[PDB]
């Protein structure tokens, strides 16, 4: 992706978007009890912790585009992945408006807590002014969609979240694009059945983990991924994507039966218009992280990418023996023979992708079931039930999280959620976590599950 044009919003008649400038994150009551290094991301140019130019830093992810046609490797990659997806009988029929908005099996109701985007954010109109869970009213929504139409600018927010010392200093805050409510709804109608099928079938046929429950899905992954593990990391995957990868996505969608017109919404993602505070800008390429479908579309593109790279380096690869699961940029994969990830990474550079050794590793090719991570979690087979696999979120990350809160009124839900992650690190680690929580009075006011209870429910869940 490449920013092609930026100018002051007032020159095009857009008001300044007043997005948050101060973090909602504050030190929690557990901030001194546990150790941590992370701090809220920089949200503004004048942050005194900045050691770099903020606006340059947050847009530096747009590293450019490789301008190329869909080549012979991409074409075969699209064919192979499309053949897998054909197995799932995805419907390209529009999803019914009430199902696409208020919920259906495989597609949770549109989030009423996130931004309604443009123009609503300039008019003081929130999602709850248009929609209502209890009545499922569509009349105000149909009104707004007729009135303002589709293909509206995306509103760029800076993500309010904890970041490492390095990312605070470098100003490397992440951005979220808010599609307008109108475009969100329209894309959920167009692609809702695809979203549903992916959510209901995480695994190696979709090549997708979007929507998975790690407590369950982890024991399936080693069954699905039979051979020598493949993994690597991307740097700025979403923003690095060139238009050619969106053309590949459009080709695969057409193979699934979408019409050319129905794939037009991919052009809205690729060649995109954005409002950021007092500026507006156009990007050629880049997945706008935040719009409808971006995790699923990122995952589908990743399925095309990795196949392309393997076909290009290993002519004579057999993709029917290849397996992979993606969550956006994150990938865990396998092949029955060893594969040199450093070769794939160089092939990726030629397509404008930045691939590095997994988990900030020194070198490629050192991936095992002991050291591999996916969705930030390690894999640990249960000692007693060896066919069940614990997802293991590092205690370090749980400690970082518990030390901050965006709203102490949610302490019970926050700490409980962390307990559901922590106990997979083992009983001694879990008891120590609970002991430290209870060393603050709030901690003794919380309903905390016992280790044996968490283990019993996990075992029973299968």
């Amino acid at each position: 992706g490449e920013i092609e044009f930026i100018e002051s919003s007032k020159d095009a008649g857009f008001p300044v978007i007043n997005t948050p400038s101060k973090t909602k994150l504050e030190p929690s009551v557990f901030h001194q009890v546990f150790e941590g290094n992370k701090e809220p991301a920089v949200l503004r140019s004048g942050d005194p912790r900045l050691k770099a130019n903020f606006e340059e830093a947050i847009f530096s992810k747009y590293i450019g585009n490789v301008n190329t046609h869909v080549d012979e490797y991409m074409l075969e990659a699209v064919d192979h992945y499309a053949g897998q997806l054909a197995t799932l009988d995805i419907s390209t029929e529009p999803m019914k408006l009430e199902d696409a908005v208020y919920g259906t099996e495989g597609l949770e109701a549109l989030d009423l807590t996130t931004s309604a985007g443009y123009p609503y954010v300039a008019l003081g109109i929130k999602k709850r002014d248009i929609l209502s869970k209890k009545t499922k009213d569509l009349t105000k929504l149909k009104e707004c969609m007729d009135k303002y139409g589709l293909n509206l600018p995306m509103v760029t927010y800076v993500k309010d979240e904890l970041r490492s010392i390095e990312k605070v200093a470098k100003g490397k805050s992440r951005l979220i694009e808010a599609s307008s409510l109108n475009d969100s709804v329209a894309m959920r109608q167009t692609f809702g059945n695809l979203y549903k099928t992916f959510h209901l079938n995480p695994g190696v046929v979709t090549g997708s983990a979007v929507g998975c429950d790690p407590d369950l899905f982890w024991s399936k992954i080693p069954v699905m991924l039979d051979g020598h593990l493949i993994a690597f990391d991307y740097s700025g995957y979403d923003a690095s994507l060139s238009p050619v990868w969106f053309a590949c996505l459009k080709m695969i969608l057409e193979k699934l039966g979408y019409t050319h017109k129905e794939t037009n919404y991919i052009d809205y993602l690729c060649n995109s218009h954005h409002l950021y505070r007092d500026k507006h800008y156009f990007v050629r390429g880049g997945m706008p992280s935040g719009c409808s479908g971006t995790s699923i579309f990122n995952s589908m593109i990743n399925n095309i990418i990795i196949r392309t790279l393997m076909l290009k380096v290993y002519k004579g690869i057999d993709l029917d023996q290849f397996r992979m699961i993606a969550y956006g940029d994150d990938v865990i994969a396998s092949y029955p023979w060893p594969i040199d990830g450093s070769l794939l990474a160089e092939a990726g550079k030629g397509y404008g992708l930045i691939m590095t050794p997994a988990d900030k590793g020194e070198c490629f090719n050192e991936v095992t079931w002991t050291n591999v991570t996916f969705l930030k979690r390690y894999f640990r087979a249960d000692e007693q039930y060896p066919f069940l696999v614990h997802p293991v979120m590092p205690m370090k990350d749980i400690h970082e999280s518990i030390r901050w809160t965006k709203d102490p009124k949610n302490t019970q839900d926050h700490v409980r959620s962390l307990c559901l992650l922590a106990w997979h690190n083992g009983e001694h680690e879990y008891e120590e976590f609970i002991r430290k929580i209870r060393s603050v009075p709030v901690g003794r006011c919380l309903t905390l599950p016992a280790f044996s209870t968490l283990r019993r429910k996990w075992l029973d869940s299968f």
